[PDB]
């Protein structure tokens, strides 16, 4: 297997588009939505608790996630990279590049808790509910849906982390939850989140092959979709459109789009979008019926569900998708998913309760 | 026609970057000049009209621009991309791929306009608007320029959108028109324009060779000699350079090398670079003699202008271009420079005229 | 020599990914730390002077860093890069490539110099030392270690511009220095520079190879490090973290991976990131012992200093690095890093005197 410097060039730019949706996509998007005097604060767990997972990731976390080991976690073969030749090839990129593309969606996911959840949080719970999270709960469903394990021996269908990002971040922040005076802010985070979205929908094809090309496009596709969507309802339910309406509904088409913009046709993509930026809406009016911050986790996990769903639909090959594979009726691709949904769920809210609960004994919970 | 592996990932991430400029690049840009108490209102229109664009380009406006048709528009035969194959190559990239690199000009072509005009113009009256006018003006345009239609069948020289984007939406804005607060805003916008104008410019060769390394350079250097030149023209004529002078230079020259950029020696750029950011103020200066936001109509329409004459000069061999076709003059590059930018100023006033008063024959113009 | 399109593509993304550093990312970088009053007239200078460094690239200095000369210059045989025919190669890239990519190094090097002192300096008296300084010290230097000079041609390690950039610009702002409102924006200007130095750092490759690859994931290794490594410091020695602590830290170990990045194993790239991230700390917190944007040279300088020492050890094959050349014990690559420093120490200081200088004895120093 050889590297294809046309492939590693595409990737690490993906790479860095991931990376630029934290830094500083996600929290300026929070920084714009919490309140002002909360805003240093947040920005600087978002900070460190970016550059925390970064160091995790190269310690044990890829080979926790990516190396064999069983239908849960890898192993540890891979401590600091250790054994990984410079050379190596994975795909048709240097694996040192799959290390960096698979920490950047490590480093966003992490990004969506602790962007809403650090007004009301202490520092150092913080950083151990990261530490436990990431470890427990994000690097064994990393390994099930994209490391070989359970989900993904089983055909479960997720091609950018409908499940490993979304809906496993939503649960883990409405499990916190349970425990704005810069729109321009926002819409500015938004757009960088955007932009950024490329590379992790288009690299998630890890070539720059016909899958990246269907990829962006269904990006570009649903996020219009969605934010049409979004935007009808509004008009419909609100009497007028919102500048945080026209973002939520970029959100909700972006993340929506995640699990299917690699299996879907552009078709697909456009009533992917359409319903993800309405039951986004639905989902944060409910929400909003438990403020503001945390009710983003009703986008990414209802729209990271829809989106999960409707790729057991959309994939299918009579409705413009690539096709199931070969002997996978779209019937069983929807079980499929729905119990990937469900395991997701159950899985990373056992472990954010317990990741919580250790530091709530540790240092404290609440901020002083 | 296979596709490159190279050029599609180029031509992605040239993509990523253009859509960049309208989101939030433009309206950031727009953002910092308008009345702060319609900011949000105008990021709103920007982001949903955005959206819009999308929609229709896949819908049927890729279709009607690039399909075979006439010498005006295309055809149907690819709505919403029906008939394209997942596989299917354009020049050496998918076309899947062109698709999404073209509606990006579409939607930065609607950004302009949209951002300068949303403080006074009723939200439904926009959608109208940009309805009739990019299915009417924007694609009839693009596919004559760019779809084999009139203008390239004889010849017309318009790298990157001189005529499509810049002078069509110049012209389009004027004509609304007839019918600053945070400056770090302003310069964060035209700093993302910038950025995202490598891949406009660059990406506008279709493949990542020496045509779009000659793009690149000439584009860093356009700008920079139009930064000087307007600066030294401001502090000419007003005593000292501004903040805003320097960001419009930079618009100009960018504006100006956009038709020529691939055409042209370093030499050519450097010149078109002082003339067009000498040209902007001149243009500026004389708009502000009918505020704010409408007079970068004035920098767009006359650098756009300048920048498609001087292309049928700077193109010669003898002045360091890439050299006119095959028994084609200066003379007669000159004349087709002229003819396709008389054109289209002719047909985008028309239709935008059109477009303002169906929208206003509707739901009214005006704001209420 | 034929260019590969891949490398072409990825180097063209890298450059424009350089200024993108500067343009906005310095800018906003030191808008946030200075003078709310000093704002406008700071991103005036900055954006001027960019403009300035990008034509003087063009018409001279890419030919007098990267033309065949001496030890300590190249010629003027590249003139508006006359001679340089169109499909040139360098390397595996196009020349034209190589020009954009090199002046953009000029360009944030310019910036970070210009970004601090620009509150306390004429605008004339910067137009003046900045052409005196990149001529005079930028482009030598860079011929030195990059252009086949003096200290490339003793073996010097510096992967991306520790002495180049980093070191050379820290000294020419503290000869100036000799002569926060906004953190949000500061955070936001700290992001644009982390993305943009993955083109920085990676691009210095010269190609999409596996060389990127380990620069890349340095990149991310190191920076994050350094957040923790300044952190804790700030939380042992100030009671807590603050967010200007968090960027900084990032920024220190950005600085200090630079000459390492392509040279070094994660291993190496942790242990540099921690290393200047504290001596960043120390650095600052002496400087602060004679404000503000001044300040900063104390971490480009001191971690630029640490990362070239570091190079040096950290290179070797048995520490994980990619091996000194042959012939080469770590001692002698010790004692050739530290005389890399200080002749870039010496040379830049004595530029920058002679240039500020001028300056004074022409238009006057002191902004009036």
């Amino acid at each position: 297997a050889v590297a294809d410097k046309a492939d590693n060039a595409f990737m690490m730019i993906c790479t860095a588009l991931v990376l630029f949706m934290t830094i500083p996509g996600i929290a300026l998007f929070y920084g714009g939505l919490i309140r002002g005097k909360n805003v240093l604060s947040m920005l600087t767990q978002v900070t460190v608790t970016f550059a925390l997972v970064c160091i995790l990731w190269v310690v044990y976390g890829y080979s926790l996630a990516f190396g064999e080991g069983n239908n849960f976690f890898g192993n540890i073969n891979w401590l600091m990279l250790k054994n990984i030749e410079l050379t190596a090839v994975m795909g048709s990129i240097y694996q040192y590049i799959h290390v960096a593309f698979q920490g950047s969606f490590a480093c966003i996911t992490v990004g969506l808790i602790v962007g809403a959840l650090a007004e009301r949080i202490r520092f150092s719970a913080v950083l151990i509910f990261v530490v436990v999270w990431l470890t427990l709960s994000y690097i064994p469903i990393a390994h099930m849906v994209w490391g070989g394990g359970l989900l993904a021996s089983h055909g479960a269908l997720d091609f950018a982390g409908g499940t490993v990002v979304f809906i496993n971040a939503a649960i883990a922040g409405l499990v916190g939850a349970y425990l704005p005076h810069n729109l321009p802010m926002v819409f500015t985070g938004t757009a960088i989140l955007y932009i950024g979205w490329f590379g992790f929908n288009a690299g998630s094809a890890g070539t720059a092959n016909e899958i990246a090309a269907l990829a962006f496009v269904n990006t570009v596709v649903a996020t219009a979709a969605a934010i049409l969507g979004w935007i009808f309802g509004e008009w419909a339910l609100r009497g007028k459109p919102s500048l945080l309406g026209a973002c939520s509904g970029a959100i909700a088409g972006l993340v929506g789009v995640t699990p299917a913009c690699g299996y879907i046709g552009v078709g697909g993509a456009l009533i992917i979008g359409v319903v993800a930026g309405l039951a986004g809406l639905w989902g944060v009016t409910m929400l909003k019926r438990l403020d503001d911050p945390c009710d983003v986790f009703g986008v990414h996990g209802v729209c990271g569900i829809v989106g999960c769903i409707m790729t057991g639909i959309f994939a299918a090959s009579s409705l413009g998708g690539v096709g199931f594979a070969e002997g996978v009726t779209m019937g069983h691709q929807l079980l499929v998913q729905l119990e990937s949904i469900a395991i997701t769920i159950v899985w990373s809210g056992v472990v954010a309760f317990i990741g919580y609960k250790l530091a709530d004994l540790t240092v404290g919970l609440r901020v002083p």
